[PDB]
């Protein structure tokens, strides 16, 4: 088996620092080397090249076979990379660095409303049973729920509230916490979320991990974004909870 002494590489980043190449430079000789990029990549050859979208510290350890031997370094990568970054996440961060925080757009009339859902035969693609008028739900846990996005390390979303959600009786049924009936009618219920939470964006498709919801219970961590730009984030969802139900919400920038 080679000795950790006999064994060394070179991690070079290139003009793009976020793409680094990894080369064997170990004492001997036709080695066959395998690579744990830190990345969830894994690699065999001499020299490979490695990408890291996001600024952080990673481990890389090439493995040597005659047996076989593991050694590792850290890296620092100093800047998140745009160029392999979803835009729509930049859009949601309010940038590469820094956080960016949404809030129900309780201001204006049509920021939460329900309406046949987009596999329902009556889709019109609007909240056509009830659009929430300016501040209609200020009676309840429903606008204490914030979210603010920030890409440090990775596609990130932390969710603040004041311990509850705003939910309906089919909703209510799915939750363990306690529900009371609050002055805009349907449930509050205590719900506290997670110190920390991923998203993902795939085309219009956003998803929250950990089972995560805006607020508003409905059964379902899948949006679908009908709007997003630096100004608004306007999302549909498909209740899980009652079948050809549809939830619209809109949110702002907190100022
Ligand atoms: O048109 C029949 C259609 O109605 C669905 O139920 C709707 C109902 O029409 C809406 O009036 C109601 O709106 C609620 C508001 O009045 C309330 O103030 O706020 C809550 C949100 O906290 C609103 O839900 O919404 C229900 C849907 O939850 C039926 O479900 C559907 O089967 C039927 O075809």
């Amino acid at each position: 088996k080679p000795q950790e002494s006999q064994l060394s590489f070179t991690a070079t980043p290139g003009s793009n620092p976020n793409v680094v190449t990894l080369k064997n430079t170990s004492s001997l000789k036709g080695l066959v080397v395998t690579w744990d990029l830190g990345n969830g990549v894994t690699a065999k050859g001499e020299e490979v090249v490695a990408s890291y979208p996001f600024a952080n510290t990673y481990t890389i350890a090439m493995t040597a076979y005659n047996g076989s031997t593991t050694i590792t370094q850290t890296i620092t990568i100093a800047n998140n990379d745009e160029s392999q970054i979803e835009p729509k996440a930049i859009i949601l961060a309010g940038g590469l660095t820094g956080s960016k925080t949404w809030v129900f757009d309780r201001a204006h009339d049509g920021h939460f409303g329900v309406g046949p859902g987009a596999g329902n035969p009556d889709y019109n693609g609007t909240p056509s049973w009830w659009s929430c008028p300016a501040e209609g739900k200020a009676e309840c846990a429903l606008y204490e729920n914030e979210f603010s996005f920030h890409l440090d390390g990775g596609y990130n979303m932390t969710w603040v509230n004041k311990g509850k959600i705003y939910t309906n009786g089919a909703g209510k049924d799915k939750l363990p916490g306690v529900a009371t009936v609050p002055g805009a009618g349907d449930f509050d219920v205590e719900y506290i979320p997670k110190e920390a939470y991923t998203f993902t964006v795939d085309g219009d498709k956003l998803k929250l991990s950990d089972d995560a919801f805006f607020g508003h219970f409905a059964g379902t961590s899948t949006y679908t974004i009908k709007t997003l730009n630096e100004n608004e984030l306007y999302l549909e969802c498909s209740s899980a909870v009652e079948s050809g139900n549809g939830w619209w919400y809109r949110f702002v920038p907190k100022k």
